């Protein structure tokens, strides 16, 4: 399976040479445990939690679903298995859920402020080492959308790359054959002119980077007049207090890396009840 | 190397099938790039950064060290190598330094508020999946100390465990020969009575879990009168606004997991020329 | 590096417990060897060959380049290193070059018959186990283009998927948010009607699957009239004797899986000269 | 299992970051699919197919066996499982069976042309990277035999080696104690004289590399008169139109690497309902 | 699980390219076998054996348990599975059990001659490569106790480490904020004057390296005068003929690496029947 | 390389989470150490040691070589590197050399008591888990010879395998087309009447299992009457006090697993200075 290795390594990291408690534990036995919330939020990590449990021979009697909301004291999952194994898994199972739900919850906040069904909230490639896929999955459970998953996923050209491209329209036209047939090219822009030249150069997507709502709005309109099939994305240090204003500019999407890199853990815990 | 694989995994996740730009960059060349700050903070991730650069074939001309403070606009690292590799490694490098430094910086604020040279600040086993060692290393670079690194490091018995241990003293006595000779045992207590009976049980370390400063002083005092070689640790949602008060409690260490799980990325970016 | 693991496993597979010859070999010594051609063709596998040599401490004095043509008796590479290691690497190094150049050469034939710079020749996801990336790279060196590299690369819907989609236009419109922001959706069609409905449904690409040149031509024209930004691909059992005719229908690309699955080894060998 | 990892690698390469359809398939369900033929041929890959299906959680209702012949339109396998997994595994399964069967079928035509029950047909160490064991297994399913599987299997000295061995007899004599007790030694010869002196040197097997049938009979005869326990093998661009002639040469085996490196995919496809 | 990788690798080394018998066997059938002893000793390796059979298909019908004594002829295990898999696992099963029991048994003889319950037998970091966890687990089954399991488990300082500092006091006092909070510091000493310094330094344990019983007692008693909590261990060489002598010297533990680095296999064997 | 993975894993088991000393050390410096012997024996493991130091940074200044004899006090290796890396590698370096030399040396004593050059000493498939290649390599360094290295190396039939067929003749005659062309078939026998059948069956080797010298000679001589080429091996138990006796029995080899499964470490140690 796609994430069985992820969980093995998550786990491996915690018990190193071997769990000391399992050595001292007099007799083992089947026990039931519950994962309870200590905060409110959106639950994320279900897919990873079931694989971890499966992986370790722990049964999953009950669980809420990946996009469900919850209040503190809510039981999130009811698991049953060896006492020794519930303990060896506990922190891994909880770090998983707490981290992942933290992102879904922070993300849900933005989706909320955004308030629009026509405009999409996107994440970024700013993720923590080894958690690209894990965190991207989290953002989804919060109610938003994912941007490309990597550098193989699509071509994104910004100032760094552009500074060395003599003729952009020429470059894009002739790059298409050295890129897979299905790839889209996106050009990051910092002005209306740049955006205009990008659309005419052949871009499939233009990123209005660090531009006022007015600026963006102008670009959005121009795209509507000419290049109606080119996609527009607004990006920059967009805050919760800033998102709604941008959703009205006409861009198709808004990306805020903070959805992942500014998210923190939600409080949960395991009761052997 | 120890963290060699870690760095390979972080990279793979990002280029997947292969970086696309690399396919269209007509002519590759050596270039220099700078990792600049956009926020003040404590630098962390040097050990990883340097290993990433080396296995990647990029040279490190200059770089500040693992604990230096810095302010916006400051140049943190100067690297040189193939243009194509600089771009392929960019996000991995930054995400790495921004995440590691975020934790160090956050920890930094607790080390100050704590304000002590006798009471050490510790982390927890609450760490993001696959980033334990990474996040623990990060905490060290903020000026604090580390707690055990795993379930193999030492034996820590809490509520769940204790509910099945009827006679501690005896349990702890006979547990010794089944643990590695060097292991220490720690017991979480939520009342003066629990701590007192843990000390008498033969505990090496006692945790004062969610107790007023007064409550804690009481245990600290008792430990000094009798049981002078038992380490006391206080923990329990200990905020930035209360650690200092707890530092005066008379404890040896104060553990706050938020140093890691409530930390966020420090703004940083890579710039050519 | 991206393909260092590929080569380790290629190699590992050949010497199993350990090369027997290196046991019996009296004295080792630096020797020079040449990879010579025994057929004509396009050379492919340079990127993999240099990594293998590097990996095993073999120097690469000279080599032709990945898209260069060659006649039999041509020296392709001049390598130098331990006699024992040249022998342990020989077959791996040659299977690499022979297989990879076999694909580039068969591919070059199609590019030739195609005779067009406006139309692109694409491969498919029909590759040999564990060689997806290796073979895709080969097709490029033959002078053609790659189709998506996998199922994460782009969405491709065909009869199998469509049979369960009530309203296609609705499905595509609402799928966009659950797919990364940069993904393109392609619909495989087996009639002019299907193609027409696909473009109107919202597809970014339509595949004219198993359609006469006339059929294709009709679809190509319609796309030009309406939906000028939708991409067209002709596919099916297109033969060398059939490609040129299709290149004149108006489609943007033609894909033939045979480029990879009908390619065979080119004759080469290593002379210790 | 032995081929467990192999199958994991093949799959990973295909879904990379994750299958996209899976993201948009609104409702998953169990379904049945058939693997049908579009060409006549010999079936191969059952061992791999079944392991792929099992680790993938797909059931195998029916399947023909590893050596059965088949014709177009024939249903080769009947499988059942989640719709989403059937689609994610489709290409990997087919590519696997089409490649394995291609080799078996091609080998099949040589086994016939050879037409003998005393002379066995062998493959070579010329196999596509990472597919050695896979391709060798495939050859077995065509009705032929396998040569050694690697450089550890046995010791085969050819031109390159021999140019540095001045006194074979002596070399072979003292080589024995440095090889594993069970190893056999083989020596490639390109003339009656070379073979004769190899036999006398103490060779277990002699290869008649690129020699007329007459030339070979000469060596075969000599081997029968003296050295009756030495295995003779003939090889050297031995085509489908000459093996039979060589079978009568008096050799024990005829090796042709093209059984693997000139084989191509057998047309096959997966169909629901 | 935790040692499933260990077993895959073990089994991987024996079969390599693939077991030859299975290519010969006509029809496979389910058969039973018995791991029977041919010598007297203490059984060990039940944990790995059961995991090996499970991940390998073979069914475990009956088995004595870790730490149970046995005599020649005794049947230690009864397994059930395919004729081929039993033959393929046989060697790997026995090597585990024999090497493991070999260490348990030799350990039990030191345990026996130690004759004490206030003193425990320890092992060392002197283990065969890749087998530490395996061999440490084997010692426990002999009835003794394990020492730390690696350099991450605890800090063990000796001359080479301390060659150079002036303080032990401050060195140790400051090494504390750099070690995980729960880690102990043991110091190896060679003279009373040394052990004396360690205790005044702040050590948590002291090793009396190959000293005399009269030398040890001086320290044992001194340890009681003050520093009643600091543990004492003192084997440097010790032997069966000298363990007991030390047990009555006043130390808490006696480590002897020979329990592992001097153990040899126990005769066992698998018989179908 | 081929055993670089072996070393990474070995070193990985010792440090785990990370060496503790390095978290304490103030300033690291380059230092020298000497692997000195404390016992007499035959050196082995030069191959792994040099690879371990290289991949680990430490520089190898001087070293005796595989198969060279040494006495107590003798300096076997002189290494140069960082103080930390030497301490971190020490244990892992010695365990390799000691366990390896331990096997070489014990093997050399059997070689010595065998006193023959027309008869070679073999080892068995009785090796510690994960150490076969290592231990087989260690025997060679003792001056003896290795047997097959696994079940893929050759086919070795005994009662359990043959319990059931009627023919050996046809069984073997047909097992040939299913085994790689270069593979040998050895048959273990327990009585003249058995070895007699094997030769008439077509065996390539025959093992005289724990028989008497008079029993062996009957077969040795018989082997000469007819079947001069089929090799003979005959140890079943053999010992130092009985090897020579067999060497003069007429067999080509004498295998004794005890060379490995009875070897113990050789005393060595690392000293800074
Ligand atoms: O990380 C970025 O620079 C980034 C920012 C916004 C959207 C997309 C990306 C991306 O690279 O995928
Ligand atoms: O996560 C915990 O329960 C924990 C909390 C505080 C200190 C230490 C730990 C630990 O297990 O290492
Ligand atoms: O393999 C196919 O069905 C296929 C065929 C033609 C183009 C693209 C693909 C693809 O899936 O990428
Ligand atoms: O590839 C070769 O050189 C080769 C050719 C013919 C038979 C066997 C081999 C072999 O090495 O196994
Ligand atoms: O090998 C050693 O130096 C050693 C010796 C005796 C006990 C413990 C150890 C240890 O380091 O764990
Ligand atoms: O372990 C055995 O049965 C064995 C014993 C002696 C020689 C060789 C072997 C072998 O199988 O390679």
């Amino acid at each position: 399976m796609e994430i069985r290795t992820f969980l093995e390594r998550a786990l491996k990291e915690d018990l190193g040479h071997g769990d000391l408690f399992e050595r001292v534990l007099e007799k083992d036995f089947k026990a039931t445990a519950f994962v309870r919330a200590k905060q409110e939020g959106v639950f994320s990590g279900e897919k990873y939690a079931l694989e971890l449990l499966e992986m370790t021979g722990i049964e999953c009697v009950q669980t809420i679903k990946d996009k469900e909301r919850f209040k503190p004291k809510d039981a999130l999952m009811e698991i049953r298995g060896d006492f020794s194994m519930l303990l060896k898994v506990e922190r891994t199972l909880l770090n998983l859920l707490q981290h992942s739900s933290g992102i879904a919850t922070l993300t849900s906040r933005f989706v909320e402020a955004l308030n629009s069904h026509k405009v999409r909230l996107l994440d970024t490639r700013k993720t923590r080492p080894l958690l690209r896929i894990f965190e991207k999955y989290s953002v989804l459970n919060g109610g938003a959308s994912n941007h490309r998953l990597g550098l193989d996923d699509a071509l994104m050209l910004k100032d760094t790359h552009l500074r060395h491209v003599k003729d952009l329209k020429s470059f894009l036209t002739h790059a298409r054959k050295n890129l897979p047939f299905t790839a889209k090219i996106e050009i990051e822009c910092e002005s209306f002119e740049e955006a205009k030249n990008a659309m005419n150069a052949g871009a499939d997507i233009v990123m209005c980077d660090n531009l006022s709502v007015l600026e963006t709005k102008e670009i959005a309109a121009y795209r509507d007049a000419h290049y109606p099939f080119v996609l527009l994305e607004a990006s920059g240090n967009i805050s919760l207090e800033s998102i709604n204003a941008y959703a009205k500019s006409g861009v198709d999407a808004i990306s805020v890396g903070a959805l992942i890199h500014q998210a923190t853990f939600i409080d949960m815990h395991m009761k052997m009840a």
